[PDB]
Parts: C-alpha cells; structure tokens; sequence
C-alpha cells in the first residue's frame, strides 16, 4: 500500500516547488485524503550525481517499499539505478533515456558507467509507468522506447509534450490515483 508519492526532478537550479509541474503535482496529490507527497531541491542539482542523488533518496525523501517514486528526466534515470537495489511500490518514469546522449554533464553524473540492470529492477517495482513525448528535444526516442521494452512500462506516449517542462499535468495526476487503487498485475517477463 503506497504511503506517500516522491518527485524528483531533472538536473538544474530552478526550485523544485516552483520549476516546471512539480509544485502543481505537489499540490494536486496533497488534495488526496491521507496522502502525502514529498518534493525537495536536490543536492548537486547541477550534475545530478548518482553518489549524491540515491542516499538522498533514501535518507531525505525516505524512498521505501510504500513509497511511488515520480522521476523526471535525470531525476527518472535516479529512480531507475535506485530500484536496482531497493525495493518501491511503484516509479512512474517521465522523460526517461539509458546514455549519457554524448553530453559531459550527463557523463559527469556517474548514472550510465555500466549497463543497466533491467531484470533487477522490474522485479524490484511491481508497477512501472512511463510517460514519454516523440518530440523531445533533448532525446532520441529510440532511448525512450529502450526503458519501455526493457521495463516492460505502461506507456504514456505522446507526440508534443516536448521534455515535459510545462507547468501543469494532468494525466500524471490520473495516474498515481491509479496506482493508489492497486490495479492488477499485467503479465510481465522476469529474467535471470
């Protein structure tokens, strides 16, 4: 049962509770009866380093088992190498991609060193939900559709969100209700 929703957002300066859809989303999710959801500026919010992001996550956002994990772009790729060791109840992946798309900062992060674990962290989350736009400026969406296949997500396509930067969402919204409501399980592959 899912005590609380996480953002984490994408690399970058701006205040995570007034940058983008993440205060709005805060906001929406705080009108659920019980509910709560956690929204904080990151340490190294610049590089987004992997090192630094994940014992955030863990300590200061108390990402567990109850928890629903909403990452954006980098914060997304965080909750993926996150549920390669730890187990959560569901991460809902907005704007995700697997390289460092040949730029030093995303290198810099310490996220794609190594091959990702796939396998690991479908069996670590039971429910995993992704939200992906064709005309994102900053990814390829063969990338997009890579964490699709390979985490076998619940696809949210779109053709003209961009990389999600604007100020409300909806649909983000309708889905975490549904998770709320524990639907259930799709037939999935689980692999060595």
């Amino acid at each position: 049962s899912p005590s609380k929703a996480v953002i984490v957002p994408g690399n970058g300066g701006g205040d995570v509770t007034t940058h983008g859809w993440y205060g709005w989303v805060k906001k929406e999710l705080e009108k659920i009866p019980g509910f709560q959801c956690l929204a904080k500026n990151m340490p190294d919010p610049i590089t987004a380093r992997e090192s630094i992001w994940l014992p955030f996550m863990e300590t200061e956002l108390h990402c567990d088992e109850k928890t629903i994990i909403i990452g954006h772009s980098s914060g997304a790729i965080a909750a993926m190498r996150y549920a390669e060791t730890h187990r959560v109840y569901a991460i809902v992946l907005v704007s995700a991609y697997t390289s460092d798309l040949g730029d030093e900062n995303e290198r810099a992060s310490g996220y794609f060193t190594r091959p990702w674990q796939w396998e690991k962290i479908k069996a670590n989350c039971p429910y995993i939900v992704q939200f992906g736009s064709t005309d994102d400026p900053f990814l390829p969406w063969k990338e997009q559709q890579e964490v699709a296949d390979r985490l076998e997500t619940k696809l949210h396509k779109f053709t003209d969100c961009g990389h999600f930067q604007n100020t409300e969402f909806h649909e983000l919204i309708t889905v975490v209700k549904s998770l709320l409501k524990v639907p259930a399980l799709e037939h999935h592959h689980h692999h060595h």
